[PDB]
């Protein structure tokens, strides 16, 4: 019944029904005009001819290493390029946010209700004849058939980019502060009301949970010492709620900011490292300010760690992830003369694209042992047995799996990958090509163009029939990757806008926050600006072992 | 004992303790340097020479009417000036917000917790020797004495700008959507978690309250017809909570978005008008969109009424109180090429300054009846007896009181004015002169310079002793007003930045929202851009009576 089902409006245009069978496109500030916002303006047609494709831009950033080495050592040029990447990625994000799972139009409910994930593209209306609008069959192909034919792992495919298990667990740990689906409400709802890098996975979402995790002396968090080593406190000591199977004994029930971090020893590894980092910064600030009380020591330490997180994410995590020869920089001062909104809302599509379960290996290799999924999960004894030092050493060496390229999802995690497909359909996601068009990409003309391959493409041809009906999530995992890279085009071009906006949109990056006094003076400001994944491990892990995000 | 108690850092520099008896001033991006951020930069010194005083700017804006009449008719010049008044005012507001009642330093708790009012200036630390820091006596002057000497009304002092009761009640109605103090928690806490113009005073703060007020047909809100006239529904029929005394009959307990709006018929008048406006917009949108369901019709009408509100507040309400000959403009497009943050947090000081109880007359005059406070309060039968038409006609004629100039607070609300002094002390407010410096104003050197008069000044000097110890709230009500104006310098120079930032910081003013599609097309978009206080009354009140924010 809805005439906007076909998604007729192009180039960020907005559809609105003007009757039972009539529609109108709003072409305001698109650079286009006409019935479908397709006829380009004079300034736009010049920009389209001069605009290089993402593949060409990726090529320049991954080649000419000698030139980039000179570029990285000229401060004003490095700053200018990094300034451009922050602005050009961020304008792709709507801020303040617009749509959500229940609203395909703008409303005060969609803006004001923080329990929703926002949406990059509006949901397909309930009264549309097909799930994708008008194209394809009345039903999408069975999710289990899609899972088994093109997604599930036959043999382990390693990442050619060299990502290790330190990278995979950092990704899981970091993103689980802002990806916290409220399952009793639905897939499109979140428990992370801060919508970004607030470190609620260390400090808790609520004030009650935070206060239960705090020592209330010297700004520190509660901790226990087992075998001479500092670990998170217990559930018995703190009374915080954690997700644990009934057989886990009281002494192994570790209590951290996020309730699900006891599921994986890899997560509990980073939880321990960051807890140790917080108390370490408290010691530094206590030395600097003996006149400060517990409360200010805690709050200032939290702000420093937020700064540290964004610094590490940009200059180590995303740096390795992009695979660029250009040296990325975390510098809020770059946006001070630029139009930028210091706010963020976590998008549902950002959640979906970040389901990087192909990263997971067949077995988890620590020291001399190889642990299966059943042996590894919920089993924090492994952490106490080997220790943090051995965890860092082992996970730095162990190669993670390739995400794009197809057929690399572990069978032990098949239900989660099936859920990603089923819940995307529940939230009425638009097709892959619609999302590609939304982020300035050319739509795929065939399944062979998507995969860069013949076998999987033919299997997807029989299931979906049409390329304009292909779903976003399965396409991301099967997509043709860049030369010796972990991801394909769509992942980088959707992920970069969401990521950088969520990192720079933090209040600590705003002009009134980005100053030494915010972080307790020059000493706290220095902790942020000199932070790295290596120094995080060196200061908090015994022996100062070597680590990086690649093998 | 805290070294930052004296407030040593000047020009918006930040104080940080570097020991038990040592401090450090962070002069980052202030334009100043030195131990106290007092030594100006080269370009800062130049800017301070060319920068005119607020009094000089006010003069030019309130004089040369023949020149402004030409300026208003030149669209690019009108846009240029309005752009400047938006950007230069908003620059004074920290966004994202910083301090609150419990935090004199920046923290995540202060940023994230929406239950707090934000603070333009940090609170005086709990360990400071005096309430204002280091200056003054151990205790501030008796609040009863301050109230009775310089604040209380002897005889009614009318506003020289001509403000009427339509203005007074609009101010109360409008601001009470974001000024909603959570007295269960304390004076520094709010119930208005939207922190701006969301129209929760019509639609409810919570979703549960909204649905109890909604008809769920044609996007409309529930209503009743009493004597051929549309009024809000009852508490009995809807189960929405309202604050009423136990003696009020069921048929007189009207239920609206804001729980306190049964307090005065003046609030209920505007509640009824806006309720009628929402359902009127619902009929307009149904004509344009027969295919639309109830949910979309309701949500689109809300966004439209939010647009109408900001339009009326800028072009009619703020226009009148400013007293400028320059025609102000509501145009979000003015900020699309400017650095601006589309977010807002309500400041405690903005709440404090907006306590405009001197506006209230001794009696409320409707038709040929003069109602006392005792007769007026919690009495919705007055509204039913006279009707909305007579209410609008009467309130347009009745002069409101002068806010500044001292001694004009109605005795009936003396406890409210005393509470404002007490709660400001409770929230550990910095001095008047500290807030003046914060908003780029020269500090007063005497109480005579503050009042422009000799009697009240001497009364305040006997109480406070020092001008640097004078409190913000009482000073706003006793300040020397501008020529024939309602407010003094401090009220305007604090009020304008808070007000304009709140209005333009609304998401509907952002580029992705500010387009016809958001408001149901060109028809719904026109409703916003043509909205006025006259049109609001004309479309919703029988007989389209003349209305204005000033007396004729
Ligand atoms: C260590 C082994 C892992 C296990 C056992 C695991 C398991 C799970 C499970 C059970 C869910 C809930 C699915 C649902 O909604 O029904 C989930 C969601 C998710 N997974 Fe994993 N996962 C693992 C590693 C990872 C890694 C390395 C990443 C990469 C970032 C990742 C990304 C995500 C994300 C972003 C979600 C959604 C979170 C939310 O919205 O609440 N996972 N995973
Ligand atoms: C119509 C007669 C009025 C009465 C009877 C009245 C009474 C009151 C009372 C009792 C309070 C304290 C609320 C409480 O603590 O329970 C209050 C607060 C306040 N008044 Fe009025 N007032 C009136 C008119 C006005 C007007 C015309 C304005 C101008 C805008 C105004 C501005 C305010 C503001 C901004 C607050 C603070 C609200 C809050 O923090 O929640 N009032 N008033
Ligand atoms: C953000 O949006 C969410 C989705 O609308 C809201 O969550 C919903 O709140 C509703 C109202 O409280 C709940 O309705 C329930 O069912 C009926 C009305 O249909 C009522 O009689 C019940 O009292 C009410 N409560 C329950 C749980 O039975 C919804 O159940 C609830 N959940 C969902 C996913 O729809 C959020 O409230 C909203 N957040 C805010 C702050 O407004
Ligand atoms: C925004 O800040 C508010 C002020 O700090 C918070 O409100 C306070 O939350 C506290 C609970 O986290 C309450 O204090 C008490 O804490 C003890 C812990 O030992 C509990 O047992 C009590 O149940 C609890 N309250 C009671 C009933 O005594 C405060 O009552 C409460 N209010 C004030 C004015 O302090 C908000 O929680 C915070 N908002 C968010 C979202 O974090
Ligand atoms: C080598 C110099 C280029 C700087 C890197 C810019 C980062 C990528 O920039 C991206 O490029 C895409 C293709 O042009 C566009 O679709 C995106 O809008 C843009 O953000
Ligand atoms: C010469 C400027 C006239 C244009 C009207 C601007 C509206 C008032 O602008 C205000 O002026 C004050 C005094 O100059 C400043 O302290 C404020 O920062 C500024 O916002
Ligand atoms: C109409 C007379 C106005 C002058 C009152 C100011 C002088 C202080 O007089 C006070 O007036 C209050 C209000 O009536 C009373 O509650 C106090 O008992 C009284 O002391
Ligand atoms: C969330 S997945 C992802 C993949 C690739 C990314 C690349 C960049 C670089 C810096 C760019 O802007 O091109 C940034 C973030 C990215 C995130
Ligand atoms: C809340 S009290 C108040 C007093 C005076 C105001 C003046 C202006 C004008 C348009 C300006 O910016 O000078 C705007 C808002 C104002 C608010
Ligand atoms: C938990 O870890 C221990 C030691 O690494 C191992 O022996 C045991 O098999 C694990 N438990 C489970 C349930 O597999
Ligand atoms: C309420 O107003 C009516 C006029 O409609 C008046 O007769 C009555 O006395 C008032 N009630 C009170 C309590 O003063
Ligand atoms: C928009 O494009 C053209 C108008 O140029 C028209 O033929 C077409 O039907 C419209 N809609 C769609 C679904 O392409
Ligand atoms: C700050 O100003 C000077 C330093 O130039 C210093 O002597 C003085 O003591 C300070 N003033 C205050 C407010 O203490």
């Amino acid at each position: 019944a809805n005439p906007c089902c076909s998604n007729p409006c192009q180039n960020r245009g907005e559809c609105m029904s003007t009757g039972f069978d009539q529609y109108k496109c709003d072409c305001t500030r698109t650079g286009f005009y006409g019935e479908n916002c397709t006829t380009p303006e004079f300034l736009t047609r010049i920009k389209l001819l001069l605009k290089p494709t993402p593949n060409t831009v990726h090529y320049i950033l991954t080649h000419f290493k000698g030139v980039w080495n000179i570029v990285n050592n000229i401060p004003f040029l490095r700053s200018l390029i990094m300034k451009y990447v922050l602005t050009s990625r961020s304008y792709l994000i709507d801020s303040p946010p617009t749509y959500n799972v229940h609203y395909g139009y703008k409303s005060w409910e969609a803006f004001s209700n923080l329990s929703y994930y926002t949406r990059a593209l509006p949901p397909v209306a309930d009264d549309c004849p097909t799930p994708m609008g008008v194209k394809g069959n009345k039903e999408l192909p069975d999710s289990k058939e899609v899972l088994e034919k093109v997604l599930l792992r036959r043999e382990f495919i390693p990442d050619p980019q060299g990502s290790n298990m330190m990278f995979a667990f950092f990704a899981q740990h970091f993103t689980h502060q802002f990806f916290k689906t409220d399952h009793k409400r639905g897939p499109g709802f979140t428990r992370g009301l801060g919508h970004g890098v607030d470190l609620n996975h260390i400090y808790g979402e609520t004030l009650d949970r935070q206060h239960k995790l705090r020592l209330f002396k010297d700004g520190k968090l509660k901790y226990q010492v087992i075998g001479g080593e500092v670990y998170p406190p217990t559930v018995k000591d703190t009374q915080v709620e954690m997700i644990y199977p009934p057989h886990i004994p009281e002494n192994l029930q570790f209590a951290v900011g996020q309730e699900v971090f006891g599921l994986v020893p890899g997560l509990m590894m980073y939880a321990t490292i960051w807890l140790r980092e917080h108390n370490r910064v408290c010691d530094i600030l206590k030395q600097e300010h003996p006149e400060w009380g517990d409360e200010q020591l805690f709050q200032t330490s939290r702000l420093i760690l937020i700064g540290e997180t964004i610094k590490i994410v940009i200059e180590d995590y995303v740096q390795h992830l992009s695979g660029y020869h250009f040296k990325l920089k975390f510098d809020p001062e770059l946006l001070f003369n630029q139009q930028f909104q210091y706010q963020n809302r976590i998008a549902s599509e950002f959640n979906t694209l970040y389901h990087w379960h192909p990263l997971l290996p067949d077995t988890f290799n620590i020291e001399d042992q190889e642990y299966s999924f059943k042996q590894f999960l919920y089993n924090n004894s492994i952490l106490l047995e080997h220790g943090l030092t051995q965890f860092v050493e082992s996970f730095t060496r162990q190669i993670a799996g390739r995400v794009a390229g197809g057929r690399n999802v572990p069978i032990a995690v098949q239900a989660v990958a099936k859920a990603s497909i089923d819940q995307s359909r529940e939230m009425k996601y638009q097709s892959l090509n619609e999302y590609r068009k939304r982020f300035s990409l050319k739509p795929y003309t065939s399944f062979e163009e998507l995969t860069g391959e013949k076998e999987m493409a033919a299997e997807l041809k029989a299931l979906y029939s049409d390329i304009d009906v292909m779903e976003l999530y399965p396409a991301l995992l099967v997509e043709k990757p860049r030369p010796d890279a972990i991801f394909g085009e769509t992942m980088v071009e959707l992920g970069a806008p969401f990521s950088l906006k969520g990192l720079m949109g933090n209040p600590i990056c705003s002009p009134q926050y980005w100053k030494p006094s915010t972080f307790g003076g020059e000493v706290g400001f220095k902790i942020i600006n000199t932070a790295s994944i290596q120094s995080l491990i060196c200061n908090n892990v015994k022996g100062c072992p070597f680590t990086s995000f690649n093998v």
